[PDB]
């Protein structure tokens, strides 16, 4: 049409972002810290080969993986970060045994000289030991052998059922024998080498760790490295020039068949939400019998949220598809409706059970990756169940692109609001699909980076962009926009998203086994998603206080951007610079960021969808103005009180401890298990079920709308 200039604008962001996007990508399968063919102990005693990791790391995925805790950064807050917990006791037992040889001291009776000196060496040792190339074999030395074999016993112990470290796993919140074979255990612990061996050791280009340092360990210098600073000095410019130009300032002055089935849709995100919010106190008490353990509660707390958030998205788009086809269902929606609707029950029930039988090790551990917990933070369903999802959401695409090419028929009209419309709910549909390119014995590395197309590409980019498309198509409909308005902001709104959103995902990848590039793209990119931010809370201020329209959805479209300004913003960009990222990764800073970003936008972008839906399945069923209003505060509150008075001050506790003694010491278990920060993990029990008020009220007043 005539906005021929923004749709090249688009498809230039577009095919700009997506090389960044496969490039880091390509890099990520090359330069990706390698499993070694076979350690061997200078002498010959090989300690593993490859497998003897790969099966730990299925080993891993056993356990619930980056359910119990992280490792690489990515992972669970309750337990420690193995990767870092593993480095730090094997360097501290590898000193203990060289001050002994050497000196016949333990170290602390050797004198701050000849510290300093023993440290030197086991940098050089540690640290310059690095795969040996065109023969990938590592060799080690005979003091790191014996420095190994006295820490797996506390492994053994804490992964298992030692009498010794009970109220250790219990600190951790873990189930005695969250590994009951000590066959496993062994090799659980060959991948728990490998990966602080990954993290302790140079590339074989340069003199930082495969890493970038991660983690933060003084004993070997895994201090940030030099590009880090570079560029998270680089981005923190960018970003403020960012500000000083968008903003330089004040007060500006501008039903069919299938739809009705929709209602058991309505219903199943509301239940389903408050059937996270309550596993999230259950495993929220688990930081303070075991069928389900913290193990579990959390996989579910994780695993609720997508499923309900994406399924009132889901409802959203498949209420608006019979409307953009005149008013009338073009062939059997309403039987496709239902396919859809047991799916979504056959992946969510289905992955559930899955999870109870290979967290108790009942499933076969043969049958773990595709029908058992994957282990992997928000893809831990089975790549069955996935895979079910999967043609789910491919079906969700169907039913949404056949109501279209209706509407493409008329010779008159426009086709351009549509046609960018059209495009989003693709971005709904197919866009799943990268987090399937990655196996069992996958390196982790990759698994990393298609987990966050998904995570991060998914959730925020092509979601962000189906809530403006489908909003400017009713906003238009309901007639607030003109056609030359809603149609020419949703294709510049596309693009702003989109250009901070696909580059953007290699925040996550700073230190997951990537080159120094990561930082480089990530910190860049990302800052520039603060044009969105800082547009929607500006337009959301001022269309605000303001009398011309009139349990009014500004509320709801107002929370959203709120949010979006404190999660996604100031929690989200204090964490991205690479600098920050590399103490404050796998710590309580991460959970404020996902509370507030996830609920608090999309959360409610869900919410007052599904709910809006439900006015209008269910009309002159008359809406309870207290429900609303005590559920919309006692989330919002609700959310608040969570971030305030628990995780944002642990968050900086750990932030600091980090930075002046280590990460592995801010994971540590007596570190965690003090004063103030066992009161403060007490304190939010307290906003806990605040939050769990707003929630059912909304549930409540969502079911007497649809039923009845
Ligand atoms: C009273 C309500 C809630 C409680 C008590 C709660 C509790 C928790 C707990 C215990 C964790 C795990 C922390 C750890 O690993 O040690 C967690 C993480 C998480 N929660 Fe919630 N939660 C609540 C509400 C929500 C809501 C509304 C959402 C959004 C749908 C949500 C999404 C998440 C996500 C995505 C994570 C993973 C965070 C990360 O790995 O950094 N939670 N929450
Ligand atoms: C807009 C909606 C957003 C949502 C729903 C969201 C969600 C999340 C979630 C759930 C995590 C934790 C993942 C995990 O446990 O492994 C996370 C991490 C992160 N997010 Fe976001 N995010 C959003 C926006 C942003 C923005 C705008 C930025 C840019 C500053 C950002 C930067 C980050 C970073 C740097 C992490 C790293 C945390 C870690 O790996 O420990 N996010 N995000
Ligand atoms: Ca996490
Ligand atoms: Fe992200
Ligand atoms: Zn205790
Ligand atoms: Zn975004
Ligand atoms: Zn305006």
């Amino acid at each position: 049409g005539q906005y021929k200039k923004l749709w090249y604008l688009l498809f230039a962001v577009l095919a700009v972002c997506f090389t960044i996007l496969g490039y880091m990508g390509s890099e990520v399968y090359k330069k990706a810290p390698p499993y070694p063919e076979q350690v061997v102990s200078a002498s010959g005693k090989v300690l593993m080969a490859k497998d003897d990791i790969l099966a730990g790391q299925s080993a891993w995925q056993t356990t619930g993986g980056m359910e119990v805790g992280s490792v690489l950064g990515h992972g669970a807050y309750q337990a420690p970060d193995w990767t870092a917990d593993w480095l730090h006791r094997e360097l501290s037992a590898w000193l203990d045994l060289t001050a002994q040889q050497t000196y016949g001291k333990k170290f602390d009776e050797v004198s701050p000289e000849e510290q300093a000196v023993l440290k030197t060496r086991l940098a050089d040792e540690y640290r310059n030991q690095s795969r040996i190339k065109e023969d990938g074999s590592v060799v080690i030395s005979d003091t790191r052998v014996k420095a190994i074999e006295s820490i797996l016993p506390y492994y053994h112990g804490v992964y298992g059922d030692d009498p010794a470290l009970q109220t250790t796993r219990e600190h951790f919140a873990m189930k005695n024998n969250t590994l009951p074979s000590q066959e496993a255990r062994e090799k659980l612990f060959d991948f728990f080498f490998w990966t602080s061996w990954s993290a302790s050791t140079n590339r074989p280009d340069e003199t930082f760790t495969y890493t970038n340092n991660w983690p933060h360990e003084p004993l070997i210098n895994n201090v940030p490295t030099t590009e880090n600073y570079m560029w998270s000095f680089t981005s923190v410019v960018l970003l403020l020039m960012g500000i000083g130009l968008l903003m330089w300032g004040f007060l500006t002055k501008h039903l069919t068949p299938s739809q009705k089935a929709l209602g058991k849709y309505v219903f199943l995100t509301v239940a389903l939400f408050v059937v996270q919010v309550l596993l999230g106190g259950l495993t929220a008490h688990y930081t303070v019998s075991d069928w389900f353990p913290y193990a579990l509660t959390r996989t579910w707390h994780i695993q609720s949220a997508i499923f309900w958030i994406a399924t009132g998205f889901l409802t959203a788009g498949l209420f608006l598809a019979p409307i953009v086809n005149g008013g009338k269902d073009p062939k059997f929606q309403r039987a496709g409706v239902n396919f859809l609707y047991i799916a979504l029950f056959i992946v969510v029930g289905g992955s559930y059970a899955g999870n109870f039988f290979a967290l108790t090790h009942i499933l076969p551990p043969e049958f773990n990756f595709w029908f058992g917990h994957q282990g992997y933070e928000y893809l831990d369903l089975g790549r069955f169940w996935q895979l079910l999802l999967m043609v789910g959401l491919l079906l969700w695409l169907f039913l949404m692109l056949r109501c279209t090419v209706s509407a493409f028929k008329e010779k008159g009209v426009d086709k351009n609001l549509l046609a960018i419309f059209v495009a989003s709910m693709v971005g709904v549909g197919v866009f799943y699909a990268p987090g399937l390119f990655y196996g069992e014995k996958s390196p982790i590395a990759v698994m990393e980076y298609w987990r966050w197309w998904v995570v991060h590409l998914w959730v925020e980019g092509f979601f962000e962009v189906f809530a403006t498309a489908a909003f400017a198509f009713v906003f238009y409909n309901m007639g607030f926009v003109r056609r030359s308005t809603a149609t020419a902001s949703t294709l510049a709104a596309a693009a702003i998203f989109m250009l901070g959103g696909v580059p953007g995902t290699l925040h996550h990848l700073y230190f997951s086994g990537s080159t120094s590039a990561s930082m480089a793209i990530g910190a860049c990119f990302s800052a520039l998603e603060v044009v969105p931010l800082v547009l929607l809370g500006r337009e959301a201020y001022e269309h605000w206080s303001y009398q011309h329209l009139s349990r009014w959805p500004l509320m709801c479209f107002v929370a959203v951007a709120f949010w979006n300004m404190i999660g996604a913003g100031v929690f989200g960009f204090l964490i991205n610079p690479p600098i920050s990222l590399f103490y404050i990764q796998g710590l309580n800073t991460s959970a404020v960021h996902a509370h507030a970003a996830l609920f608090g936008v999309y959360g409610f972008l869900a919410l007052g969808f599904v709910l809006l839906v439900a006015r209008y399945l269910k009309p002159n069923v008359q809406f309870d103005d207290k429900l609303m209003t005590w559920g919309f505060w006692l989330l919002n509150g609700g959310l608040v009180g969570m971030i305030a008075i628990s995780l944002l001050p642990v968050g900086v506790i750990q932030a600091y401890a980090s930075i002046t003694h280590g990460l592995w010491y801010a994971r540590s278990e007596e570190f965690l298990q003090m004063e103030i920060l066992d009161t403060l993990r007490w304190v939010r029990t307290a906003a806990d079920l605040i939050f769990i008020g707003g929630a059912i009220c909304v549930a409540i007043q969502a079911t007497k709308i649809v039923f009845g």
